[PDB]
C-alpha cells in the first residue's frame, strides 16, 4: 500500500515507490520482495522512472530483475508465483547479500579477490574449484585494468595455499605475455624472453615446420614436397632409439633432426644431375653412388660434387627454396630457435624452462613473447601450447599438476580470421580448450579485444569475468556468447568503473558486477617514455654507436 | 532392411541406445570407402566390419562361413586384429613373375629411359 509491486512478470518485477527517502540505493542494487517472513525473492534493481500521476506527488518506478528467491538462508534461482498484488518492497540487507554468496560455497572451497560493487563491505568468494578447472577468459577493453584483474588474480593463486604445507604451491602458471606487462606483477617469477629461452625447431609438427621455413603463397605443392621428404629421412638417421619405432617416424612426428644437412640435402637436390644411364649418380670422396633411400644419408653432408653431363630433373626448381631457408637459418632475429644451442638443447631441458623446474622453481613461468617477430610469433606461442599440452598428456600417463596457461592479448594467437599465418596457434590453442580440461592444462583467455576471438575458442571457457567492454561491436559478441544473462546487467559494460568487473558462469552463484581488489604491485609494462625522450637535448654520439653494432 | 539383410557394426553417437543396421547385401556388393586422417581409430573402424563379417555366420554350422578379406596393408596394422587370419610377409608371400603381363614386366626388370 505504501510502497507495493504493481506488476509481476517471470523476467521483470515493477514496483511502486512513493517516496524514496522513507522506501530506504542505487542501479543494481538488490532488492527483497516480501512481506511474509521465512521466504524472499531477491531481486535486482534494472532502473527508474517517474510517472507523474498530476494531482498528487509523482511517483518513482523501480524495475528490477529477479534473480532468484532465498529459502531458509538457501538462495534459488528462479521466480517463484508466491508474489503477490498485496507485497511489501524494502531494500535487502547486508547479511541477506551475504548470504547469496557466503552460503553457497563452502568455506574451504571458497577464492575471493573482489567485492561486490554496490556495496564494498560484503565480498564475492568464486567457486574456486570451478573457477580454476575450468577455462576463464577476461576480456575488457583498453584503460580499464584488464591486465590488473588478471594480475590480482594470480596473485591471489599463489597466494592460496593448503594449510598443512607452507610454500610453493601445486600449481603452475605460465604467462604469453606481448606487452611484458606482468614483469612487474610478479618479481619473484621467472621469465623468459628471446635472449635467454632456445626453442627447438624439430619439436616443431608438420603444420608448424612448414610455415616457420617457407610460406604457403610463394611454394607450390612439388616444392614442398621435397621438404618434406629431406626432413624425414634425417630424422631417422639421427634417431638413436629402437628400429622398431623408427617406421612410424615422419615429417609430423616430432624426433630430432640437423637442419643444416637439410639445407644441403635442398642444395644437392638444386644442383642434381643425370647420366647415361638416366639416375641420380653422386661423386663423394668416400665412393660414387646413386641416389636411393637407402643411401640417401651420405647425400646430406656438404662435401659432395655432382657429376654427370645432363641436369636432373628437378634440377634448378629449388634454388628459390634453398635461399628462403638459407635466410632464416641465419637470421639473427631467428637464433632462439635456429641457432647453435637449439641443435645441442635436449627435450628434458626444453621442458625443464617453460614448466620452471631449473635452479630456481617458481610458481610463475613469463614467457615474454614482444621479442619474437611477427611472422613466427603465432608459432613459438604454438610449439609451447602443444608442449604443455603434451606435457600434461604424459603427466597423468606416469601418475596413473594443473598449470593455467595465461593468453595475454589471446585474439592475436586465436583469431576469428581464417587467415594461414595464424593457422598454428589456433589449431593448437583449440586442443588446449576442447581437450587440455582433462588433462589439467587449462588456459585463460586475455584480450582488449574479445571480438577478434574465434568462437569455438571463445565459448568453450565457461567463466566470464568482463571489465569494461565499450566497442559496440565488442560488446554485440560478448553478449552474444553468453552462457548466462540477467536483464540488465551486461548493458552495464561500458559504464564499468576502473578495475569493476563483471563476473559470470557456473562457478560464481549469480552474475553480478564486482570491484577487483586493488594491486598493491600492479602489472606496470616498463616502455620507452617517448616525450621524456624527446624533451630532451639532440642525442648525437649515440647515432655512431648503433651503426656500429649493426654493421 | 530386412531381418536377415540386417548387418549392424555400430551405434548412433547421439543415442547410443540405437543400434543402426545398414543393408549388408548393398553394402559389400557396392565399393566401400573408408576415410580418415591417421590417429582417428581408422584401423580400428575397417577392422570392425571385417570381425563381423566373419562372425556372420548362418545358426546351422559351427565352423568357418564363407568370408573372403584380402587386405593390402602397407603399416602392419592388422596383423594382430585377426588372429585365424593368414598373413603372407615376403618371406612367406610367393609371387610368380610369369603371371605378370607385358605391362608390369617391362616395370619390373627394365627401364625405358636407358
Amino acid at each position: 500500500i505504501n510502497a507495493e509491486v504493481v506488476s509481476v512478470s517471470p523476467n521483470k518485477l515493477k514496483i511502486s515507490v512513493d517516496d524514496l527517502e522513507e522506501f530506504k540505493l542505487g542501479v543494481g542494487s538488490y532488492l527483497r520482495v516480501s512481506d511474509n517472513q521465512d521466504v524472499a525473492l531477491l531481486a535486482i534493481i534494472d532502473n527508474f522512472s517517474i510517472e507523474v500521476k498530476e494531482s498528487q506527488k509523482q511517483k518513482y518506478m523501480i524495475e528490477a530483475s529477479p534473480i532468484g528467491l532465498v529459502k531458509n538462508g538457501k538462495f534459488y534461482r528462479g521466480g517463484d508465483s508466491l508474489a503477490l498484488p498485496p507485497k511489501k518492497v524494502e531494500p535487502a540487507k547486508l547479511d541477506e547479500i551475504i548470504s547469496i554468496y557466503s552460503d553457497s560455497i563452502d568455506i574451504n572451497d571458497r577464492f575471493t579477490f573482489s567485492s561486490l560493487s554496490l556495496n564494498t563491505k560484503v565480498s564475492v568468494p568464486v567457486n574456486g574449484n570451478r573457477f580454476f578447472n575450468k577455462h576463464i577468459a577476461i576480456v575488457g577493453s583498453t584503460g580499464s585494468g584488464k591486465s590488473h584483474t588478471v594480475a590480482k588474480i594470480l596473485q591471489k593463486a599463489v597466494d592460496e595455499k593448503q594449510e598443512g604445507y607452507k610454500g610453493l604451491n601445486n600449481s603452475h602458471i605460465i604467462i604469453f605475455d606481448i606487452h611484458s606487462e606482468y614483469e612487474n606483477a610478479f618479481p619473484n617469477s621467472n621469465v623468459l624472453n628471446v635472449d635467454t629461452l632456445t626453442l627447438p625447431y624439430w619439436l616443431l609438427n608438420g603444420d608448424e615446420l612448414e610455415e616457420l621455413f617457407l610460406d604457403t603463397e610463394a611454394n607450390d605443392h612439388n616444392q614442398r614436397n621435397v621438404f618434406r621428404q629431406a626432413i624425414t629421412l634425417n630424422k631417422k638417421i639421427h634417431f638413436q632409439g629402437d628400429p622398431a619405432t623408427k617406421e612410424i617416424i615422419s615429417f609430423h612426428s616430432p624426433y630430432y633432426f640437423d637442419i643444416n644437412e637439410v639445407i644441403n640435402y635442398i642444395n644437392n637436390r638444386n644442383n642434381e644431375r643425370k647420366n647415361k644411364d638416366n639416375e641420380h649418380i653422386w661423386s663423394d670422396e668416400e665412393g660414387n653412388f646413386k641416389f636411393d633411400n637407402e643411401n640417401a644419408h651420405r647425400l646430406f653432408k656438404e662435401n659432395v660434387t655432382p657429376d654427370g653431363s645432363s641436369a636432373g630433373a628437378l634440377n634448378g626448381k629449388l634454388l628459390n627454396f634453398v635461399d628462403r631457408l638459407q635466410s632464416k637459418i641465419f637470421d639473427k632475429r631467428l637464433d632462439f630457435i635456429l641457432g647453435e644451442g637449439s641443435k645441442s638443447v635436449t627435450f628434458k631441458e626444453t621442458l625443464e624452462t617453460l614448466i620452471s623446474y631449473g635452479k630456481d622453481k617458481s610458481n610463475i613461468t613469463i614467457l615474454d613473447v614482444s621479442g619474437v617477430p611477427f611472422e613466427v610469433l603465432s608459432i613459438c606461442v604454438s610449439l609451447i601450447s602443444r608442449l604443455i599440452f603434451e606435457f600434461g598428456y604424459h603427466s597423468k600417463k606416469i601418475k596413473r599438476i594443473p598449470i593455467l596457461i595465461v593468453y595475454e592479448e589471446a585474439h592475436k594467437y586465436a583469431p576469428k580470421s581464417d587467415l594461414s599465418k595464424y593457422r598454428t596457434s589456433k589449431e593448437a590453442i583449440e586442443r588446449i580448450a576442447k581437450e587440455g580440461r582433462k588433462y589439467g592444462v587449462t588456459l585463460l583467455l586475455a584480450s582488449q579485444r574479445p571480438s577478434e576471438i574465434s568462437e569455438t575458442i571463445f565459448s568453450q571457457c565457461n567463466t566470464f569475468i568482463s571489465m569494461r567492454l565499450t566497442n559496440p561491436d565488442d560488446q554485440n559478441y560478448v553478449k552474444r556468447l553468453l552462457p548466462d544473462t540477467v536483464g540488465d546487467i551486461t548493458n552495464l559494460l561500458p559504464s564499468l568503473k576502473e578495475g569493476e568487473a563483471l563476473i559470470m558462469g557456473d562457478s560464481i552463484s549469480i552474475p553480478s558486477i564486482v570491484k577487483i581488489e586493488k594491486c598493491t604491485i600492479p602489472p606496470s609494462s616498463i616502455d620507452i617514455k617517448y616525450l621524456d625522450e624527446w624533451r630532451k637535448e639532440w642525442v648525437d654520439s649515440e647515432f655512431d654507436k648503433i651503426i656500429e653494432q649493426w654493421s
